[PDB]
C-alpha cells in the first residue's frame, strides 16, 4: 500500500501548479487528462499534439494517454511494457510502473545509474554512515536526522543521540524539519518510511526531493 501512497501525494505535488489532484490512482489518470498535466509540469513543456479535453468516450481516453505515451519516448524517456489501454483500463501495476519511470527519470536521473548515483549523493552528505540500502538504515530514523541537519545544520543537531526505539518520532522530527525549512515535502509520511516492510522506491522518491 506506501508505494501507492507515496506515488500519489508525489503526483500531486506536481499537480498542485495546475489545481489538479489524484485521489484513487488506479483511476484518476485513465482519462489521460492528469497523465497529460503531470508531464506538462515535470517536463515543462507542452505536448507535441493537441489532445482531447473533454474525454467522454474511451477512445478519446485511448487518444489521450497515447499523446503521452508519444510524448514520453519523443523524450527518449524508456517505457517497459505501458500501453495505453494498460492505463485507459485501470491497470493499478503498469499505472504504478509509470509513475515510478517518471520519477526515477525526472526525479533522480535528471538533476553511473540512478539508484547508486542517489546512494552516492548520500553516502557524501553523511560520510561518516555506512548508508547501503533504502529501507533498513532509515527505520531508526536517525539517518534522516543526520541528513536533514547535513543540508542545514542545526536543524537536527542532535540526531546522534536519537533514541533509536523511537522511530516515528525521530523520523516525523527529521521530516517535519525539511518540511518546513527546506521545502521538502512529505510525499511518504513518518510512519510509512520507517515501517518494517516499506519498499526502497517509496524511500527514493522521498529521499529524492533532496
Amino acid at each position: 500500500k506506501i508505494q501507492q501512497n507515496t506515488f500519489t501525494r508525489w503526483c500531486n505535488e506536481h499537480l498542485k501548479c495546475v489545481s489538479k489532484r489524484i485521489a484513487n490512482l488506479q483511476t484518476d489518470l485513465s482519462d489521460g487528462l492528469r497523465l497529460i498535466a503531470l508531464l506538462e509540469v515535470l517536463s515543462q513543456k507542452k505536448m507535441h499534439r493537441k489532445h482531447n479535453q473533454r474525454p467522454t468516450f474511451r477512445q478519446m481516453q485511448l487518444e489521450n494517454v497515447s499523446v503521452a505515451l508519444e510524448f514520453l519516448d519523443r523524450e527518449s524517456i524508456k517505457l517497459v511494457s505501458i500501453d495505453s489501454k494498460a492505463i485507459v483500463d485501470g491497470n493499478l501495476k503498469l499505472i504504478l510502473g509509470l509513475i515510478w519511470t517518471l520519477i526515477l527519470h525526472y526525479s533522480i536521473s535528471m538533476p553511473q545509474t540512478p539508484k547508486q548515483r542517489l546512494l552516492g549523493w548520500i553516502q557524501n552528505k553523511l560520510p561518516q554512515l555506512p548508508i547501503t540500502n533504502f529501507s533498513r538504515d532509515w527505520q531508526s530514523g536517525r539517518a534522516l536526522g543526520a541528513l536533514v541537519d547535513s543540508c542545514a545544520p542545526g536543524l537536527c543537531p542532535d540526531w546522534d543521540s536519537w533514541d533509536a526505539s523511537k522511530p516515528v518520532t525521530n523520523a516525523r522530527e527529521a521530516m517535519q524539519q525539511a518540511d518546513d525549512w527546506l521545502g521538502i515535502p512529505q510525499v511518504i509520511t513518518p510512519e510509512e518510511i520507517v515501517d518494517p516492510n516499506v519498499d526502497e522506491h517509496s524511500v527514493m522518491t522521498y529521499l529524492s526531493q533532496f
